[PDB]
């Protein structure tokens, strides 16, 4: 009578999933072989940035999303940071963090300040951040966006945007 | 500046590094798409099989799409009225290209029984040329191909029920 061969499609769709599944969590493992190959060299490289004063502070004022989020008072305190690091889970799905380390700094009674974001399997995510001891009140919500472009676009390859 | 750039000079080498890195990680995961790329033949050659049951599928799917569904004009509905099926195949590689191919039924419009058009990546956009007798001026812009890969041809469904 009526066709019912679009469920018999919804079910060859489905089985897809499963294969889709199988190929995600292959492409996971790489990430997360890849990942831990990649820990040394980034824990390295910030030895080097260690030796460049205000490195941080110019590749994101020369960035220009996060440069618009200057807040030059922010500015002149995160010209203090003593270094960047972004840690991503174990399994590479489960989530994320980025943490900014200051040496001894005014405006801040706080060393260190993280985020980190935890993905619920739904796809919603949770941002959790440090509480501040005191702009940059990105640490207490609009999206991943400043939490994304740092890992995505800034982290690997601050150097693009250093020397602009 | 005598001393920074050592430094600087450093940090580009160890950016190299990563650069060489991902690209062998890369390597890994192009091939992952050619694993699974073989096993999704069957299946997706399998889902033709129901596609041809349903009457004007890929049509009722162009056209409840939200992107592709402004694309087709009067005529070019009329023409795909006509279709069989569709394919899309990514190449022996992945990183190499893909074509798409609309097998359309004996036509009025057009003898060409089968139109293929091939995207190719160089690190090359050809198509079989129709025999006559908005969309439909494919055989610049490959978008049309790319949303046309990426969305519908995975899951057409995902617009449809309309």
């Amino acid at each position: 009578e009526l066709v019912l061969s679009i469920e018999k499609l919804q079910e060859i769709q489905d089985d897809l999933e499963k294969i889709n599944e199988k190929a995600s969590d292959e492409v996971l493992e790489v990430e997360q072989k890849y990942n831990v190959i990649r820990k040394p060299v980034y824990d390295k490289r910030n030895e080097i940035i260690k030796t460049i004063p205000d490195f941080w502070l110019t590749a994101f004022l020369s960035h220009p999303a996060l440069g618009e989020l200057l807040t030059e008072e922010d500015q002149k305190i995160f010209k203090y940071l003593s270094s960047l690091d972004v840690e991503d889970a174990k399994d590479v799905k489960s989530g994320y963090s980025i943490t900014f380390s200051f040496n001894p700094n005014p405006f801040f009674e706080d060393g260190k300040l993280t985020k980190t974001f935890t993905f619920l399997e739904e796809g919603t995510t949770k941002i959790t951040a440090t509480p501040i001891k005191w702009f940059f009140t990105w640490f207490s919500m609009q999206d991943e966006q400043v939490a994304d472009i740092i890992k995505e676009d800034l982290w690997p390859n601050p150097l693009t945007y250093f020397n602009n």
